[PDB]
């Protein structure tokens, strides 16, 4: 069945004329090959959708395990192209065990070599879980992962999927270096991208792209899952960086169960492969599930604290508009040993908005006030409260912000901090 | 003397007369002390519910951090007694910062010294997240947040009692004792129902395996009830137990049972606690909402947990182990230390009837509608005779040994003892 022929799929993915088979073709249901991706030595394996639906058996699984063993030994990235209905039922338990051995190999590779899955067709049973164990999953629209968060990148078509896969091994395996000249040349007034009013929502994504190199794609992960949080890989003066940013357009930009988990997973992934982090903070609080279930955000929030806390790659924080309460601590604060914390001049760092704060601290005085005088008293109390608290100057005194910067130098200030940090220690 | 008094609470927790304060008592909202729990040196801190509802401030947080540093230095377990509304609003960002420094100390301690949280009063904001970063959380009733609490006590005093026991489980792990294993052997199989199609609570099985004297400290009994996990002692040695529970969801794996098992596996692995995995699982379930996202993601995490695990971990198949769930429940392919099976156990891709319906679907379809439902039975009968049995699994090599259920304890104990403390 030509289009799903594994040699062809492997050929479309690798650099032209670089494919070198790791074993002889057969009817096992997988073909594994060595090759190159823009010069980078890469291992890949393709399930054979032209043989029994691509169903996995002992012999095919063995080829994948050998492929993994090969990539591990040479420290090469390994890409799996997936199209498969699951384990070969007629092989019984023997196939279950072999599928398990595939899992076990992916686990040995975890955080040691990059693992990229490209799902180009139906993926079920063991063929759904395999990709779930890898670092990044690319899905072509002629696919579905069955047996939401599982899929990181959705491509336009099978060829686009290979193209994104190729870029991903570039981001992991040709990380480059920071360049000050390039960082400065790309500087613009990122602050101008915000709305005029502090109360208005906006998509954070243009801020992100303005920080990142103009001529390089921002590869956003899981865009439609936990949309209050944006995460992804891009280049900053040519250097691969990971970006996390609250997106005020969705849920006020609040943290919650899924956004915390999304951010936590992405942090551990960048940490594992030496990829520095830009954390763009504009977060006013956090949220329970619709049913007032707080257990999710607690558990996942703790996982996020733990991820930043244990992180050792450079990770710099930029407060754009506001950062409040517990969500402030979680978003790469000084208390979790952020490399450096930056703030735009009109940013707020506080427990909560002044009016909210004052409305708690002086609940009794406010309620004792005459109804028609109450709001004026509330406003006046709030004005004094923010005279003394919430501002960048105050945050600099405390030492939770390191530097107030000109928004027009954002891109070059972040770059300077990341470049001059140690590769490891936080 | 007020019940919420931090010195009182610390004194009730520690061995009588052992308390030694780590700082001068003050208005900070925290008191921290050294002491012993059945002989072992332990550090503890207690939030002061009498001062501002126990709200966390800069100076109180500093006492907590110091206690963590002290514990990290001496490699002592550290117990937090929590009763607190969260950060002191009026101290502003400084209090937030200090709370974050408490988080950071807990993270530095993570997997290095045991951390126990005893929540005896209202706990909110930063005071809910503190405990969430520890290893085991005990809650007194007097204090929706599903999955966060590991153990519910009967009251405050019982909570200290369970906490004290947890220190012993983590810091007095002991040695396996082959003679005590044997002395406790019984026919555990006799606890199974007559029919293999009948559901049962797996907890008495777990109980019969564990030491008859020692309590079974179940974690999160009410969350993900198709999965049972907890700590106990096997022949005097602290072990972790995971067991499918056929009583709920047919004992199937699903999104939250995979999560519950994975977190527990990672905890035991962190502290050198060997695992006993009691398997009776017919398959796995999707979400709500036939979405597979949760089970795919959490299941993957469970695979990762067993795969990377280096403590001894032995599997015992009692009745069923099917398909993908078979793989995940500590199979040979994920380097299980050893895999045991009772004589009647099935290790298979699915039920024989179901298996045949797919393996022979074209041939079943091509048969006359009247003589099909009888051919199905015939083919299932042949299938059942050549696949699915322990003997088959033994030959394949995914079961190491079929065992007399009357010798479960000693067999498990022998396999756990012979394994290295770290490999697999
Ligand atoms: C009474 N008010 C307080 O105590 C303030 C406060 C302080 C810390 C805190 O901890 C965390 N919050 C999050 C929120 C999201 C997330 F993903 C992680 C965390 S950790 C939570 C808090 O309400
Ligand atoms: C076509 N049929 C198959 O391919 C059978 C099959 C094989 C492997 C598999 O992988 C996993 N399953 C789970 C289930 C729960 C869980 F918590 C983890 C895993 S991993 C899943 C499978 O349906």
């Amino acid at each position: 069945l030509d289009p799903r022929d594994p040699l062809l799929r492997l050929s479309n993915f690798f650099d032209d004329g670089s494919v070198e088979l790791l074993h002889e073709r057969d009817r096992s249901g997988v073909l594994a090959a060595a090759g190159t991706v823009n010069g980078v030595r890469t291992i890949a394996f393709c399930t054979d959708g032209t043989v029994m639906g691509g169903a996995m058996g002992v012999e095919g699984c063995t080829h994948i395990v050998n492929a993994y063993d090969t990539a591990i030994e040479d420290q090469s990235p390994i890409v799996g192209i997936w199209h498969s209905g699951g384990a070969r039922l007629a092989e019984g338990v023997r196939a279950l065990h072999a599928v398990g051995q595939v899992f076990e190999a992916m686990i040995r590779a975890s955080g040691y070599i990059p693992q990229i899955s490209v799902v180009v067709g139906f993926a079920a049973g063991g063929a759904a879980y395999g990709p779930a164990l890898t670092d990044v999953v690319v899905m072509a629209p002629e696919s579905r992962v069955f047996v939401s968060g599982v899929c990181h990148i959705v491509a336009d078509d099978e060829l686009d999927a290979y193209d994104r896969g190729r870029r991903l091994v570039g981001l992991f395996c040709q990380q480059g270096h920071f360049d000050r000249s390039k960082a400065e040349a790309g500087d613009t007034d990122i602050h101008a991208l915000l709305p005029e009013s502090s109360r208005r929502a906006y998509d954070v994504r243009p801020i992100v792209t303005a920080i990142l190199d103009a001529d390089t794609p921002f590869d956003e992960f899981q865009a439609n899952w936990a949309p209050s949080m944006v995460v992804g890989l891009g280049r900053l003066s040519g250097r691969t960086v990971g970006v996390l940013a609250n997106n005020p357009l969705r849920l006020g930009g609040c943290l919650n169960s899924e956004s915390a988990e999304k951010a936590a997973r992405f942090v551990r992934l960048c940490d594992a492969f030496g990829i520095p982090l830009v954390v763009v903070v504009d977060v006013p609080g956090y949220l329970p599930g619709v049913d007032q279930e707080w257990g999710g955000v607690v558990r996942r929030g703790a996982k996020l604290l733990h991820a930043f806390g244990e992180c050792t790659v450079p990770r710099v924080t930029l407060v754009t508009r506001k950062t409040y309460g517990g969500a402030y601590i979680a978003m790469n604060s000084r208390s979790l040993n952020a490399t450096k914390v930056f703030a735009w001049p009109d940013a707020e760092v506080a427990v909560m908005g002044a009016k909210a704060a004052v409305g708690i601290l002086h609940k009794k005085k406010l309620a004792a006030a005459p109804e028609h005088e109450r709001e004026a008293l509330h406003d006046q109390l709030a004005a004094e409260h923010e005279r003394i608290a919430g501002g960048v100057d105050s945050a600099l005194d405390i030492g939770v912000v390191d530097e107030k910067i000109d928004p027009a130098h954002t891109r070059s200030k972040l770059t300077e901090a990341l470049a001059q940090a140690p590769a490891r220690r936080g």
